[PDB]
């Protein structure tokens, strides 16, 4: 117990957003407005529309906070005279105006101000489980979805005794209006919603709640729920097996590393096959390459990627697509200790290649060259493309930025598809360098295959970090193969965004 | 044994300080002075009294060392004709000048001086239980007292096989001449500089000696000596009953933590009831935000506190003071391993709120916010007085310097109380800001009640530490609380100086 | 560009103006006077019975002020209540100031005031917009500073505003009090118009407020306010024996000046009180040469100078009773080939000699000069002498980002000037004062003192004090006062126009 | 010192000469006319047929391509080789060619070409000495880069060289292509010479290359092209309100400048194009002072000018068919009193405030002025805007040291100038293009914006494109193609010539 409860917590899990449309919410609701908190969100012209002046909640005061409001920020009223179901004088009404502006680069629908203009109008609300709805002139529901989940305030929290009530604050019940009935389907929007939510929980859980034992007990829990294989190599069968890569970093750890399989194949198929893995480190000390402390806080968040793949493994299976997928999870805690591998010992990857160690810190790319040769060598399919996840690299953020992932990706149509899945998930990436012949230098060393950290930390860093991945592919592997850095997108104004599900899950529904 | 050697140093501690005044002097000794090596010290002013040309050793070398004499300084001679019990043809002679000079944040007696001139003089003597006569001209009975007991060369030592010898030098014998009958009296400044010279042996001692357990031996030692009740929760009863804040700071060291409190109910009272809380970090590595070399050095001092409220409740015991007075012993040592709490790890203190850790050097408040949160609600008595002391910050260096002990006190009253002790001491104290409202802000958490370490190193950060550990103060609590941050104060030319117990000594002794 | 900006400080006149209740509704017989209310005050004042007489008050009001959070404003349009403009709303907005204070602190949390006031202030757009903010608090004093700081006068070249005098003009605020205040109106406007002058002085950047121009502002002020005004610029400083600020300010390419204004006042009086002020126009740091994240800011290394003279200002315009020197110790602290020296040995006025070891501990250098200028030079014998600087990151460390580290030699002054600090909202606290351990810190081998401690940990703030109080003149028997305002000079990046109002209410209760 | 490095740059002539295999047996007909020989190719093209039939084939070379190893030189002394002078011996180094190429690459790997080749001409002491270097690529101007590079002209100043033109002048190059390539060899050796001239430029110190000789040699340049140039230099620019260079550069001995040439073709076009380029002569960081591991290499800051100068310099000489400016941002970013500081508020010829917060982000202030007089300041509106500069650290970190990252507004034109690299060897990648999330970065409380990020952790090699482009001409509706080539300036600690071949090949196919 206080992991027992968190376990529960995750293996339970519900989001509390609701989607529907303006013309079912008029058929259901016609004792008035549902709730006495609404926020409106909408561009200058969206704002504008015909349609806004039939919404329930217009007003005077309403149509004064579209006159007033700015640009990327919210402007609230109390509206008097809207009928409401909790028979309230006033019925509180947020306006926030999104920016129409958008780069190539970006979701035209602009997500990132929807959520933080939704993020902002949800502190007013105190009670428990109070309704709020909030009307989207955006049709781009996926994104909407997205933003609208990552704000709910479904977030990971200890505060206030909670917990004993599953480390949630309960305050917030959302229903998401868009103009018409959405695509996708309130029902799938629901199923991207939880996998967000859920994803964002495990990020922000601390190493003391949720470690290698306990994230594996979750993804035990959903395989047999979900009906899917699940296979397990823990501790010493690591070591015995030729694991060197995840076994040696997680060694010194008080729970023990572990691989953790899962596998769907759908009932009538298959239009692809896809490995995911995902970097599972449930705490990052640096081991002997031990982190400074503003370095070292956040490092609870370095199994982003394991709960990203995690997450869109869960949302596909619900969903019943229709490809065949393994996602394995690449559990270890980096810990400090006599039993720490060193800067200077040599490890033998499951590849069979060899790797001296000379940062202990760069430990993700060696649970990953484990994973990656795991999905390609050692598991029961062949897959087309081969999709790893991790939270990588500071240099991620000075490359990329703090709200696109960097992608190192080996095929340039699958690079371009991987981009769309991100504009419209709005869970954004953008290309980092992809020159093997250049980033295999980097890890020369004088007495192994490579070494594990760059020799010049200028030269494509993120690049190069991808590269020692791909140098642990089986050599039989002819697929398509997209590295994920999310290290800076996995979070927003400290706090867990949920990044990576949506994305996966925007892009293996669009394979074929 | 190496251990249970320095245990037994301690439990059976005597002071190697005599005091007495001029006139009984001259009674007890008609057949010369009883040493052959004497310290005159006094102000310009006090060495041209009449009196002094009466004194046992005055002579015409010693009229003309008190002629050349510098402020601050030494001079010494050789005087002849001067009868003494050992019938040496010279008696060695040092004159020390005191300044007059004190600013109001200060001991006008200048204790300060009187220890460096004291301290420089003794390096003359080799060798052992030398006799050495000190006279006085200031009637500062108590801040001489320390002055002399904290100069008197009875620290720790390893030195040429001390080790056998009770870790201790017995070079010297003091006694101390004061111009008449001092207040307070002989045996009560015996009792003082007991306590500070058992003080100045703790801290200094090397955590190979003195760590969780040996520490915690002494006190039950004691307390079965004194008559008092003690009790000890240790390791796993920590966990267990919800002390998370010292259980996790402890956890990783080989030997376990523990909170020992002491109780004392005086025989005929009670006039105050008085808890003092005490950090009790043996060893300081930093845990996993761990100290580079030239921050580690000293950290065998991260105890000062508890050596200090330890030796403060002594001396009140054995002055039988009429006041009811608890003791905690806030005993850790903060590691680092593979066990050790983590950057962002969440706890859950005594007192039921959780923090989140952001820095795992900032340990000493976590011990204390269980121990005042067991002081104010876990004893038998209902305190007025909460005193908590600790060897905090570096920042209490910057603020308040070497020699005066930052303050951090919620009733302006008792803080000018706690100066005037202070002053009357020598062991000096100032005050730092008091202001709750801006403190609590730095410590603003995501995911927990609160954070450990400041958000800003640049606001206040002497203060908010005070805060923090007022945070876990039991919500019934309506007492006094004064927070005493000894860093530096707590050692002087790289050894220990036993401060602490007379400040707290005479606060008490002074409490109606 | 510079010339502009002078112009601009010249002829400064606040937009915030003070008023009442009673005198409010007799005045505005046509509903409220703007289409913008704050309401501010705590959680009881909020729920009084006076409040449901005011003119914006309206159900929407009461129930703003139901939801509102302790520390926050609650926005509401307000229909159907009487404006001048016959608006259907008025937007109102209700801050909730909390009643809890530490004895360190304002009671009337200005800190909050401010925050709530300006969080407010940012929905306003257009040109000269009318607000009222109703007060709920009678401290009329520290509410007047807090409105005057967050009145949106603050430096700005945004936009071409350079050429709009640096300035948005964008709000006229009126603040209402409850009942007619103490001080009145005519003295807050003044108290107010100082703040902001002070908070623009202090963020203008130093390509347009520098030795000349800041020693510019002041000539014209002392003539235009009939006060006399002594310049020693440059080659002057060092002929004179100035050899600490002259040295500090040589290498700059626009040199360094001691610049003191006098006061006596019409009607007689016995108290004397000098002011000095670090007035470093820019701080590179000198040889010691800052690094960018530490070299940013330091535009406000003049905040001292700034506080003085704007306290100076408004003393004179409010005719206090007080005869007073203003010393503004001037100087760039610039690096090249002309930068003084880390081992240079400098003489000050003083006739102490200097042994620099750090060039970037040059503020205490400048008002080395100006302490002993202002207690041996001049006309007069101040009976108390306040320096004001902003002189280390230590303050911080020490007393926090809202209260002012003070050094004072004596405790009954040290006392009233806390309490001047907790009337004027503009906070000190108390560093040690103990010049017997200070004075070891800057043992030199060759002069009679270094001027950078030996270590950083042993009271460093009060170290910088006893420094400037190694050069007051060996005559001087009087009360000093040294203000360490280097974090209180500023708030989320911008100026705070903190100084001034302090030293005004310690004046006026002299 | 100066003027004899001015006439070496002013009279260039490349030491590299291009023919083909067909034309070199017709022409030598007494066999080898060297005695020095490279040949370099794949694994596979060294072993077709025709390799035999080349004369340098014997028995020995054959065994060479036998031995060696990919990515490697392996050199043996031929015997009974036919050659010009009679020798015994010719000596002939093989090098492998990879024939992997990644889709962001150059497919005929010049990276190697050019380390081969450098190495092998190490073996070569004499002066004027004749080397055959027959290549199995038909990739012509992607080797004439790689072999102009390598061919060892330049700068230096051992052994007295300051004499001979700061040129070692031991090799005469021959390539020899399988068929006569495309581009032509009068074409090439343009090519080839902009590439020499522009290493020189970038490595010559800058006591020898500062704002005046550099705006010399362009001067130069200008009159013997008859192209028009353009100087506004030193209080011309303060006076004309070009407030990022001049604020830049003010503080330097050699006074700032903005040099912009011009071209209209013979023939008539509809293509337009500006170059902007930053020419920091050197790069102290000003007040943000480097530290020494920082500050070395930074005679190279000047490496987008000598980019932009010499592409123009090919256009002109091979009358592509474009209307083009080329404008040279000249200033050195010095340290002394006038150092413009980290606080200053600038005002740029844009018209934008600019609130400095690292003196040494330098480089996109004087760019801002140069994009703002490419877009609004000059006789034509063009449908392209290049800029060119060595910007970020970050460059290196994000896309590495051989392919510059470029910003750029229009997804087209960036995929034509990564072919234009790829075409060139000179390659190039992507950052991100998100002005949205960039601009955010700059938010000052007192200007229009800040010069550096908040955030270093937030594609910063993209915001500094962004701060460039925030200074186009509002009227600019054109394609803007921003060029970050810090690390691909250099190699080994010398300088590449990168970017004139990029810039040739873009312009080529526009
Ligand atoms: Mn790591
Ligand atoms: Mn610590
Ligand atoms: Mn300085
Ligand atoms: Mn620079």
């Amino acid at each position: 117990s206080g992991a027992s409860e968190f376990v529960r917590s995750c293996v339970n899990f519900e989001t509390n957003v609701e989607f529907t449309d303006v013309d079912a919410y008029k058929k259901t609701h016609t004792a008035g407005l549902a709730s006495t908190f609404v926020v409106i969100l909408g561009t200058h012209a969206q704002l504008r529309e015909d349609a806004l002046k039939e919404l329930p909640f217009y007003c005077p005061a309403v149509a004064e906070a579209i006159q007033r409001v700015k640009k990327g920020e919210t402007y609230a009223v109390l509206a008097e005279g809207v009928k409401n179901e909790a028979n309230e004088r006033f019925v509180r009404v947020l306006v926030g105006e999104v920016p129409s502006e958008a780069s190539r680069t970006n979701c035209p629908a602009r997500p990132d101000v929807v959520a933080s203009l939704l993020s902002a109008a949800l502190e007013e609300i105190k009670g428990p489980e109070t309704k709020v709805d909030v009307f989207v002139r955006s049709t781009a529901a996926l994104a909407i979805a997205v933003a609208a989940a990552r704000s709910a305030k479904r977030n990971f929290t200890a505060k206030e005794g909670l917990a004993t009530r599953g480390y949630c604050d309960n305050c917030v019940r959302l229903t998401v209006v868009f103009p018409t009935a959405p695509n996708p389907s309130p029902s799938e929007l629901a199923v991207v919603a939880t996998s967000t939510q859920l994803c964002q929980r495990l990020v922000d859980a601390p190493t003391n709640l949720l470690n290698t034992a306990t994230f594996a007990e979750v993804a035990q829990s959903y395989a047999k729920e979900l009906g899917c294989a699940v296979d397990v190599i823990c501790g010493e069968e690591l070591r015995e097996r030729g694991y060197g890569g995840i076994y040696s970093v997680g060694k010194c750890a008080v729970e023990a590393p572990r691989l953790v399989t899962l596998s769907y194949k759908p009932k009538d198929e298959t239009r692809k096959k896809v490995a995911l893995v995902g970097k599972g480190i449930v705490y990052d000390s640096g081991g002997l390459s031990l982190k400074p402390t503003n370095f070292m806080t956040g490092m609870k968040r370095d199994m982003g990627g394991a709960a990203a793949v995690f997450c869109g493994f869960l949302t596909a299976v619900r969903l019943q697509m229709p490809i065949e997928l393994s996602c394995t999870l690449c559990l270890a805690e980096n810990a400090i200790g006599p039993d720490a591998y060193r800067n200077d010992d040599i490890l033998t990857l499951k590849s069979g290649k060899t790797v001296e160690v000379n940062n202990t810190d760069a430990e993700g790319r060696l649970v990953l060259g484990d994973g990656v040769f795991h999905a390609t060598h050692e598991i029961s399919f062949k897959p087309d493309v081969l999709v790893d996840m991790a939270t990588l690299t500071g240099a991620q953020g000075i490359a990329t930025g703090h709200r696109h992932a960097g992608i190192f990706v080996n095929d340039e149509e699958e690079e371009l598809s991987f981009l769309k899945a991100g504009r419209a998930s709005g869970e954004t990436c953008f290309p980092v360098l992809y020159c093997p012949e250049y980033h295999v230098t980097e890890f020369r060393s004088p007495v192994a295959d490579m070494r594990n950290s760059v020799k010049q930390v200028n030269n494509a860093s993120v690049s190069c970090a991808g590269q020692f991945v791909a140098n642990h592919l089986s050599p039989d592997f002819k697929g398509k193969h997209i590295h994920v850095d999310m290290a800076f997108p996995a979070f927003e104004n400290d706090k867990a965004t949920g990044f990576g599900p949506a994305l996966l899950t925007e892009y293996l529904r669009n394979l074929r």
